[PDB]
């Protein structure tokens, strides 16, 4: 049932589906930098995902718990930035736990407490300066259709934050 109710789902304003691979759950508690205990569901395995979203689309191919390779594409600055946020939570990533500052406590609609999965996601919603900060840079290969993103959201043929790259098409 996991791997069915994991297939197809919405997150961070995105439709995500799988295109291959598969994962086993569980239960797996992080400690932020503010030293808050965060129990997450973790996806353990490898697996590769679509994203649809209204401004921007994504493919991320990904392992437990590490982004293995993303693209994007998007209409403006903005909109891409927001993909990228939303694939850095998605990825489970230690670094992504790390670049928490202070409390999450956030609540939905109804004001109940939203799970630690959307505690992420709202916080760095907010502000992903130290996401993308501490998430990493890489050199790139020049690929034709491709460019690279820095951490301050100019592009770059030259580097890229760590698995990241901008489609030009």
């Amino acid at each position: 049932s996991h791997m069915r109710i994991s297939s197809s789902f919405s997150f961070g304003g995105f439709t995500f589906k799988r295109t291959s691979g598969s994962s086993v759950k569980r239960e797996e508690e992080v400690l932020t930098g503010n030293l808050q205990t965060l129990k997450i569901r973790v996806h353990e395995g490898y697996e590769e995902f679509t994203m649809v979203g209204r401004r921007a689309t994504a493919i991320l191919r990904k392992a437990t718990r590490r982004l293995i390779q993303l693209i994007v594409s998007g209409r403006d600055e903005q909109s891409i930035a927001e993909a990228i946020i939303v694939a850095m939570v998605f990825s489970q990533e230690d670094c992504m736990i790390k670049a928490v500052r202070g409390d999450l406590n956030f609540v939905n609609r109804a004001n109940q407490r939203l799970n630690p999965m959307h505690q992420l996601l709202r916080h760095f919603q907010k502000d992903a300066k130290v996401l993308f900060q501490n998430w990493g840079v890489e050199h790139i290969d020049n690929v034709m259709g491709m460019i690279g993103i820095l951490p301050d959201m100019t592009p770059s043929t030259e580097m890229s934050m760590r698995g990241v790259r901008i489609s030009k098409m």
